[PDB]
Parts: structure tokens; C-alpha cells; sequence
């Protein structure tokens, strides 16, 4: 009940500084993403696509390091504690929002952004009121409560949402058959839901619900003909509005679905929304070149999966075979699942993973998947592989052939997040002697304030007390 | 032939300089180390022995960075290319030592270092033969003629060589009936095979065999009571051996075991290979502290699994119980399949589970392991776990309870190398200002020649060329 040996030269006391100012704030979730993604991606990029991936371009000049992503009584976090960790700079409970597991609320730093006459934009892949930019808001007891978070939207006001999210707002879905959107409306948002309507928008301030739920995976958006935006063309609508606001601006963008592909244990998703991440990228860099008053912080909020591309053939000689295996993909298993629908049979299933996977199952490949859909029977077992069926789809078409892979050499330790420590990346001008190292997801919030000198203090709960209270529930 | 859009800005070409010279070198291999095993380590330090991981401690102060680990043809690299990429400086095709896929001879830079008046210390938990200290010192096509190995470390003449490998030096074991120990004794080397003839010993030069093949396990050695040296006691004999030497030293250190553990999937085995390693970290930055004009860098080889804590329980918030789910355990899986024998009974399989993993097996967990045991039947297959029968044996020992874990919630991609980048390190004087970024495996040749003032060249392959080579075999 007080700190291990050694606490004075732990991560958590290495609390770098980035030595500058700045007017503007960019900062870019990768939601899930782990260094096996990285892996994968930066290899599809030099292999299959001749380009060396903008993350690899990054990584390869610009500061950066590891944070810690252990919430407060776990050392796997999910999404709520990890956000709250970055906009609160304490450790929180698993659930919550902006809030401890007693109820007492947090600020989080784009209120405090906002209360400095700092414009605000969310832009994500997932619905707008997914953890990741809600966490940056406000406050919740409870994450998925997003009915009521679009409320809370409605009332903080920032100047810019744009995400998925639609059963939220529209009276024909909301439980309590409110016109989310008429209200947004009455204060002056521009209202759009499709990517056309996005573009065309002349709005000062804009309310864009582009899907019912989250936004479709990049590799549907790209190959199934879906009309949605990408993450960029949501960016390219947000930026230059925050960018035209005198007090200068914070932006949060999510690339929120790299860990939901990483849950599905889907890697050519994964691949896709790193990919659409990637174009992002390059746009958020171009800006910070043409303005450098803006930080840019590129972050990973955890690793989920792991997704990782392992050795195959004589002295893994064949390994790389996984990544061209993944060109011929043409969609998710969250698409493959809704074309199947609930009573597919096994040919369905067959020509399912012939279509849009590349893969020709055997018949007791496709026989699981028909049971993991039709009788929740899931193989080899749904706890490690707790994401079902999309788990048993990928186990169903895993590697066969020991030689050289018939189908993509790349596992999954779960369908879960892990406890690996992930990326920070520092995009901005003057940085060069930061050296970060090994820190705490919290320091986020601490590079967040000296960027815009606003730093404040959020209270703390110690792991004891919360296992005291969790105990209690 | 032609490199990819943005080559100029990739890592390749990201190649950050010490400015600091140094006498002394001292390379800390991680063999197989992924950041997954690394928080699952983290957390056991903090967690179950109210303390913090030297490693961690080093992570969050001193310059460290990141390294593409992918070889020649392979994104997945095995020890052998991971090596050569160090101590060449060049790619090369899984599977050689310093040599290229056509027989092109390297000169590995410990080599070059003893040319240059440096004494050369090897000491790992593998056969000392084994590829990663190998790669540093000798060329041979084959990593597996760890006889002829032998036979090269007789006329390299290293001043210290520790590990495991009787069979390779034993005339009772050696195809050719030679007997090795007798030709390094005329040499005038110590000759120690047990850690009381090592710590007795006052020989000036040293070859220290301790196991027919690799070195035990930690958990193994530690609890099962076996007498065997943990790679302290050899790091102990080794240092003050090569301080002596007026010219100064250069010394490999391998926790090459982490590797072996992850192949198997056995978490506590990692787990405690890694605790051995943060051991010797202690004693060699102890060293630097003393001699300052030494340079320790620690480095991961590549990633291996890979074993990540994953999400378990509501919200994640019993995740960490699989961190506690490990003090139990008491032996690896290879020594409990030495216990097992070759016709063990279910009863026997699960009699050895509770003592030595404190698992309680199911009937038909205990009876997939005797069928992987005895018929080479594998569950859930054998490809993307293709290390039998420990990944069986993982997989028998799976949670089962998903409201809390009943066994630890750790969960493996694979039983093979993975693409991840992993760790690079730098802990000595004067490095302050030192930004690695993300680097090329082939950047640590280039450290240690700006180190000690021996850069020189090796001959570059070119892909297209290997994957020539290799067609044509
Ligand atoms: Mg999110
Ligand atoms: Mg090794
Ligand atoms: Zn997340
Ligand atoms: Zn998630
Ligand atoms: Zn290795
Ligand atoms: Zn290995």
C-alpha cells in the first residue's frame, strides 16, 4: 500500500518536456494499434504498394517513444480509462468517462481547451460519441450511454463532430424520439450525413453522422462501393474550419475501427484503416509544415489483437507471403457477416471467403463458421478468442499450408486489448532534443498543457481505493 | 531493382550517431523479447514482488529507440540474419552466419575487434555455439554445424566463452569422436562445466560448458533445484576477466532463452528469463557506472509469439489477474515434458500441470496433451502453433472462466518469430542527446563501429539477387 521499490526511476517519473509553446493542438488517436500493425502495414506499403509508409517516415525522424497503457486496477486497459488518461492525466477505472469510480468528475482537457476560447473538433471512424473523443469532453458514468453523450455534445458545443453514430441522433432510433439533429440545428450547425453533403457544406460549425453505428472499415469504404466518407475527407471538412477560428484550435482524430478490426482478428481490416490513417497523416503533417504554432501528437491508446505476422517455411523463409496475401482482400468480416446474414449455409459461407477474403475453405473451415453464427458454438473457444464468431472466421481460414502459406501467416494472441506498451509520436517544430522514452500514458495530458499553457490538476484515486469501491458494486 | 516512393525518408535511412567514442563494448541481446513480454514482466516486478524492473528504469531515463528486425527475402527474421544485420551491418538470408546466401564470407565486428587488440567475451544461455553469439564472431553457411562452430572458436580464441553445448565439444558425443575440451585446455584455457568449477576457477581464459544443449530455463533452474549457472554467475565470471585485458574488451551477453520460451508459449518461462536478464542488467550498468569509458547497448533480436496479457473479465478489470496467475508456476513446459516422458498417462499430464503450472486440467485437456505427446496430434493445429507439443500444452491450459481468470489470461499470435519492431538501447556516458527514432536492425553494426572507431564495410545483396540464390537451390 505505498510504491514499489524503485518508484523514483519509474516510467511514471520520467515526465519529459517538450520545451515549446504553442496555439494549436492535432491529436491523432490510433485506436488499438499495435507494433504488429505497424509491421504489417509498413511492409504492405514497401512491398505491395512500392511507397514507404508516412507512420514509417515519422517514426524514422521525429521524436518519439513508448507510453504505459495499465489503467487504474488493470494492467489492460480499455478505451474509456486509456482517453481519460490522456485528457484527465490520472488513472481511471475502466467505464467511466471524465469521471473516477466514485463519481468524481474530471476535466478533461479539451472543457479546459474550450474555456480558453480554443475552437474544438472531434472527427473519428467510430460513432462521434464513441469513449475516445467523448473522453476528451465530458464527463459519464458510463461510456455507452451515447444517447445521452449527444446530449452532452449538444451542450459543450465544440465547433466541429463528425463521426458515425446515427442511431444517437435521429427521433426514428433515439429511445426518447428527440430530433437530436433539429436541436444542433437551432444552434447553428450545418447538419450533414453523407460524404457529399460533407463536402458541399459551406456550415461554419458541423454536426456530419455519416452511418447508423461507427463508420465502415476503410476496406469496405474502399472496395464494397459504401457511401461514406474516409477518415481524410471527415479531416479535410474539419481542419480548415478550426483552422479559421482566432483563438486558434484543438482537433482529436480517431482512427477508432484498427482496434475493432484488431478484435475481429481481421488483418487485412486492420490494414486498411492503418492505410486510410496513413493518408490522414500526411494531411495533418502538411498542415503542421504550413503552421508551425501547431503541436501535432500521434498516439496509440493500446495494442488489441495481437495481429502479428510470424515466421513461415524453411528458416521462415516464406514469411512475407502473408502481406500479398492480404491485396486480394475486398472486405471485412463485419461485412462478410452482414451479406451472410443470420441462417447462411455453408456454401454461402464458402463463396464468402472465395469473394472477399481470397480463401478457399474446406468444408469443416466452413461448417465452424455456419455453427459459430447460427449456434454460437465457437472454435477452438471463445474466452482468449472472445470476439465471436469474427475469431472463428479467422481461425477458420488460418495458414494450412507449412511450406509456404496458403492463406495469411498472421496470428492473434486474442480478440482483446493487451497490455504492450504503444506509440507516442511528436510532430512539430523545435523538438528535436525531446527525448521521450518510456512514460506514462499520462504524460499525454502533461504535453497537452505545456503546449497550450493549460496545465491544471485533476484529483486521484489509488488502486486500492478503486478495487475497494469495484468490490462494492 | 528500383526502391520504393520515399525511400530517402525511410528508416533505413535514419542513422543517428553516438558522438561519444568508447574503450569498451558491451551488447545485451534479448533474444525473441517482445513489448508484450516486456509489460507482463513490468507488471510482475511491480505487482508480485513490490519492485521496479531495472529495465523499466532504463527505459524511462536512458536513449532508446526502435528496430526493424525483417531480413533479406523475409519480413520475419530468424537469430541467425538478426545477427549478421548487427554484427555485419548488412542483410543477409535467414539461416548463415556472417555470409551471404551465395557463399560470400562477412567480417563479423567482433572479429574485427579482436584484429584491433580487443579481448572478446561469448556468454549466453544457449549452446555457445548457437547462432547470436556465432554471428559476431565466425562465418559459416550453416547456424545448425554447431560441431564445426566449435571447432572456429578454437582458432577465433575469444577469451571467454560460456554456455550451454557439451555436445558439441563432449568426444562422447561429437560425431567425429574429437575430443574439444582437450584441444581448448592445450590452449591454455580454464576448462568449467558446473558453477562451482566456474566461480573456483582462477583460469585467466575461460570456456564454461554447463548443459548437454541450451542452458535450463530460469523458472526451471530456480525451482527445480538443477545445477546449473543462471546467466548472472556467468556474467559475473566473464567481466572482470575481459577488464583485466589492457587493450580493453568487447562482450556479448544473450538471454537467448526468452526466445525458446515464447516458441513453447509458456508465459512463466518468459517471464522468468526475463527476470534473470534484469539481473545481469543490474550488474552490467553497475559496471558502466565504474567505467565510463564503456558502452552497453541492450537490444532485442526480434520479436517471438507472441505471449500478450490480454483483456479478460467486464471492462477488462480482471485482467491483471493473469499476472498473479504466474507466481505459481514452478517449471517450463520442457521440463515437464522431460518429466512426462514419451508415454505419459492423463493422469501423469495432469498430475504435472498442477505441480508445475498449478493448473487443474479437465479430462480432455489432459488428454489433448497426451495425444500431442504420443500420436503428434496437435490442438487446435500445428501451423500457426507450430512448436509441438508446448503449444498444445498452452492451449490445454487456457482461461475458461471468462468472468476471472482461472489461468492466466495470456495469449499467443503464434509459435514463431514475429515482424514487430522491438527494443535498441543505449545506457552509457554522455548520450544525453542521442534520438534514435526508429532504425534499421543493420544500424547497431554502425553504432559499434562509431563506438570503438572500427567502421568498416561488408558487401551488400540485393534482394532481387537472394531471391535468385534461393529459387536456385
Ligand atoms: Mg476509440
Ligand atoms: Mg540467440
Ligand atoms: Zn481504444
Ligand atoms: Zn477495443
Ligand atoms: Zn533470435
Ligand atoms: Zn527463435
Amino acid at each position: 500500500a505505498l510504491l514499489p521499490r524503485g518508484h523514483t526511476q519509474g516510467a511514471l517519473q520520467n515526465q519529459p518536456s517538450l520545451g515549446r509553446r504553442y496555439r494549436n493542438l492535432i491529436v491523432f488517436v490510433y485506436d488499438g494499434f499495435s507494433w504488429e500493425d505497424y509491421a504489417i502495414a509498413q511492409a504492405y506499403a514497401r512491398r505491395r504498394q512500392g511507397r514507404v509508409l508516412a507512420l514509417e517516415r515519422l517514426l524514422a525522424r521525429y521524436p518519439n517513444g513508448l507510453i504505459n497503457t495499465y489503467s487504474l486496477t488493470s494492467y489492460v486497459t480499455e478505451s474509456s480509462a486509456a482517453g481519460n488518461a490522456f485528457s484527465c492525466g490520472v488513472k481511471t477505472v475502466n467505464g467511466g468517462l471524465a469521471i473516477h469510480a466514485d463519481g468524481t468528475p474530471l476535466k478533461p482537457f479539451f472543457a479546459a481547451a474550450k474555456e480558453a476560447g480554443k475552437a474544438v473538433g472531434l472527427v473519428t471512424t467510430t460513432t462521434v460519441t464513441h469513449a475516445t473523443p467523448a473522453s476528451f469532453v465530458i464527463s459519464n458514468p458510463d461510456r455507452n450511454a451515447e444517447e445521452r453523450i449527444a446530449e452532452q455534445y449538444l451542450e459543450f458545443g465544440a465547433e466541429v463532430y463528425l463521426g458515425g453514430g446515427d442511431r444517437f441522433f435521429n427521433p426514428a432510433r433515439r429511445k426518447d424520439g428527440k430530433d437530436l439533429y433539429a436541436a444542433f440545428a437551432a444552434k447553428g450547425y450545418g447538419v450533414v450525413r453523407t460524404p457529399e453533403e460533407l463536402v458541399r457544406s459551406n456550415a461554419t460549425r458541423l454536426l456530419g453522422v455519416f452511418a447508423d453505428g461507427h463508420v465502415p472499415y476503410e476496406i469496405d469504404r474502399r472496395f464494397q462501393g459504401l457511401g461514406v466518407p474516409s477518415l481524410k475527407e471527415m479531416v479535410q471538412a474539419a481542419l480548415p474550419r478550426l483552422a479559421a477560428h482566432r483563438g486558434g484550435f484543438v482537433l482529436q482524430v480517431e482512427a477508432g475501427r484498427i482496434d475493432h478490426a484488431n478484435h475481429l482478428n481481421d488483418a487485412g481490416a486492420t490494414l486498411w484503416d492503418v492505410l486510410a490513417a496513413d493518408e490522414v497523416l500526411e494531411l495533418l503533417t502538411a498542415f503542421v509544415d504550413r503552421n508551425p504554432d501547431t503541436l501535432l501528437i500521434v498516439v496509440s491508446d493500446h495494442a488489441t489483437g495481437v495481429g502479428g505476422l510470424y515466421g513461415a517455411g524453411r528458416s521462415y523463409l516464406e514469411s512475407s507471403q502473408g502481406v500479398d496475401l492480404l491485396e486480394p482482400q475486398r472486405a471485412s468480416f463485419e461485412h462478410m457477416l452482414r451479406v451472410l446474414g443470420q441462417a447462411p449455409e455453408a456454401s454461402q459461407v464458402k463463396e464468402a471467403f472465395r469473394a472477399m477474403k481470397g480463401v478457399d475453405l474446406e468444408d469443416a473451415e466452413a461448417e465452424r463458421v455456419v455453427r459459430a453464427i447460427r449456434e454460437k458454438v465457437y472454435w477452438p473457444e471463445g474466452v482468449r478468442q472472445g470476439v465471436q464468431p469474427a475469431n472463428t472466421m479467422a481461425w477458420a481460414m488460418v495458414q494450412r499450408d507449412a511450406q509456404k502459406p496458403d492463406r495469411p501467416n498472421i496470428g492473434w494472441s486474442s480478440g482483446q486489448h493487451t497490455a504492450s506498451p504503444v506509440m507516442l509520436l511528436l510532430y512539430g517544430q523545435g523538438l528535436r532534443f525531446v527525448n521521450l522514452g518510456l512514460v506514462d500514458n499520462t504524460h499525454v495530458f502533461r504535453l497537452m498543457g505545456e503546449a497550450l499553457g493549460l496545465r491544471y490538476q485533476n484529483p486521484v484515486m489509488s488502486e486500492e481505493e478503486a478495487l475497494e469501491i469495484l468490490k462494492a458494486r
